[PDB]
């Protein structure tokens, strides 16, 4: 009985998962989570802030004493390339190895979008020609393969927050926005076009549509990886929220976070275009994705 332990340190959270390897499988036996908004002002001022890295520091001090205390093997920590866009990224990183003894890699998304296809091999097996769509923190990483062997990474830092803002200048958004807003993504996705037996989406936002879809609440891990949505299902859940408010959104379904209303319309878009300039009608989704992936990645190494 061993077990593996992966720290993701992101713009907004900071998030711990240890597992066991028994019965040589995996399984998650621990997790927490921890808002520290590590990317405050990080655009104005092009720095770190020092009282977000502090309470980084504290929040990291305290999962290396849960990794400690469960004993864990094999660690890896991590965090978003977005953190190279402060000047005294390498002064917090320096920070956190001396205090803390861990020694963070910023890794790229070629390497996170690795690390999610781990996952998802590992958890869904997908068959044939693969193509994982991972959608979150800003960017949407398209990895393709076969099995366990990724074959390339190709990231499009078409982040939610960023689309919304940019075409939504309206809460709805009117026809023209929307309008506007899947021209750019056709023009954006069509190139990145290739073939592909199976596609499987990660992140809040597909996570979310099945929940929604199979009415899954609150969130169940068990409930939603797996499933299966079609084109025609997500184009069902992006024309009923189109209609609405974000306000109503959240209001009317349970299943949408607040924090999310707003952006989760241009999160269905991405999937419902990725689909169509894909040719494809399905794909499956999983829950699993980057910190998972680290799991495995470090499993492999230990067995
Ligand atoms: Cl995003």
């Amino acid at each position: 009985i061993m077990r593996v332990a992966s720290i993701d340190i992101g713009s907004y959270s900071v998030r711990l998962t240890i597992a066991q390897i028994k019965d040589g499988k995996l399984s998650i036996i621990l997790e927490r989570g921890r808002i520290t908004s590590l990317g405050t002002k990080v655009k104005e001022t092009g720095r770190l802030q020092e009282d977000r890295i502090e309470e980084t520091i504290q929040v990291l001090k305290e999962y290396k004493k849960l990794i400690d205390e469960f004993k864990v093997e094999r660690m890896k920590a991590v965090a978003t390339e977005a953190i190279r866009r402060a000047k005294n990224a390498e002064e917090f990183l320096e920070r956190v190895k001396r205090e803390v003894g861990l020694v963070v890699e910023v890794i790229t998304p070629e390497q996170e979008g690795r690390y999610a296809y781990l996952a998802v091999a590992y958890s869904l097996k997908p068959e044939g020609e693969v193509m994982v769509v991972d959608q979150g923190g800003g960017s949407t990483e398209y990895v393709f393969g076969k099995g366990y062997k990724v074959r390339e990474v190709i990231s499009l830092p078409i982040g939610i927050v960023n689309l919304t803002e940019t075409f939504f200048k309206q809460d709805p958004p009117t026809e023209e926005e929307v309008k506007r807003f899947f021209e750019f993504l056709e023009k954006e996705l069509s190139k990145v076009k290739k073939p592909v037996d199976t596609i499987v989406g990660l992140g809040g936002t597909i996570t979310t549509l099945a929940a929604l879809e199979y009415n899954v609440y609150p969130y169940d891990p068990q409930k939603v990886h797996g499933k299966v949505l079609t084109y025609g299902q997500i184009k069902k859940w992006f024309d009923t929220f189109k209609e609405i408010p974000s306000e109503e959104r959240s209001k009317r379904f349970r299943q949408v976070e607040d924090r999310r209303a707003k952006v989760i319309l241009a999160g269905i878009g991405i999937f419902l275009k990725t689909l169509e300039i894909f040719e494809k009608d399905c794909l499956i989704v999983s829950d699993w994705g980057l910190r998972e992936g680290v799991l495995v990645s470090e499993m492999l190494k230990e067995n």
